[PDB]
């Protein structure tokens, strides 16, 4: 389905970050588009990628240059772990961050609230209104439940993702 | 050539651990043997992958694919001194493992840059390293961010198989 919509002749640059341990890497991996690369283009600063066809796939963590592989996005995608409380401030800020970079002003905004199988995971609702999604402007957005480890609400996410590019 | 010493016909499968933030991926990186893969075998497991002809690289984290490995390569944080007891504990738990008793082992004590890092002594020492018997070990310092010391590690690597 997303698969259809994304594939084609023009390179489809996906950002997805988040903070450490949001789950990142669990999705590409589930994704099954092909090999997980990593590179360093400095040291301390972790890349991967999934390239498959027209479409890239670029993953680093936030909240510890980069506007160099902001050229040309279409799409971020945030992951945050609903479980983690603590640093559902912090990923706030570096969402914001993210959303005031004038290269990525017209890319579209996918939310996986990930982690969703854990007993004392957040709501779509409380991950909505502590990530402030509610007061984007002019930017489509979608918040998404996810379990990265089983992969279910992967595919509904980014079939919004593709429906609305 | 450390390389050219490792390259024939025979598989060689090197096994890199140690915990996480030891400097791994960047040794990895700096190697320049080709791209590092990721895979995630079993839930939780991330495991990155070098493969050059007949030569692999696998390398997990510990603490927090035995079968016929002819070195360990054991990354330390030297500047990390409330950890080096866990990474003891975690190299001394792989030793002891049946299917790995014939790997020599090459512990890598890593991050020796920093003005506050642990000599390689008392990484040896606090490692345990000389309580090994019954296998070939040596320990080197390296600095992964600009290459120091890794050709001399990978040479004894080499030289001891
Ligand atoms: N319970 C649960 N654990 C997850 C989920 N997604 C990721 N994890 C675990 O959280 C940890 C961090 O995952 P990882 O993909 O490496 O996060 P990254 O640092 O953002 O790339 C790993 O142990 C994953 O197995 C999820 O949806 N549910
Ligand atoms: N100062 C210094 N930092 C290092 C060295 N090796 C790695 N690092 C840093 O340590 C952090 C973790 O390294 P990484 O390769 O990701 O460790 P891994 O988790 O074992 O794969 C990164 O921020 C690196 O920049 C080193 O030799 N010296
Ligand atoms: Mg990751
Ligand atoms: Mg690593």
């Amino acid at each position: 389905s997303w698969l259809s919509k994304l594939l084609g002749k023009k390179e489809m640059r996906i950002l997805m970050v988040g903070l450490d341990a949001a789950g990142k890497t669990s999705i590409l991996y589930k994704l099954k588009l092909g090999e997980i690369v990593t590179t360093i283009p400095t040291i301390g600063f972790n890349v991967e990628t999934v390239e498959y066809k027209n479409i890239s796939f670029t993953v680093w963590d936030v909240g510890g240059l980069w506007r160099h592989y902001y050229q040309n996005t279409q799409a971020i995608i945030f992951v945050v772990d609903s479980n983690d409380r603590d640093r559902i401030g912090e990923a706030r800020e570096e969402l914001m961050k993210m959303l005031n970079e004038d290269e990525m002003r017209n890319a579209i905004l996918l939310v996986f609230a990930n982690k969703h199988d854990l007993p004392q995971a957040m709501s779509i609702s409380e991950v909505t209104e502590k990530l402030g999604l509610q007061t984007i402007k002019n930017r489509k957005w979608y918040c998404q439940t996810s379990c990265a480890t089983n992969g279910d609400g992967l595919y509904e996410g980014l079939d919004w993702l593709a429906d609305n590019l």
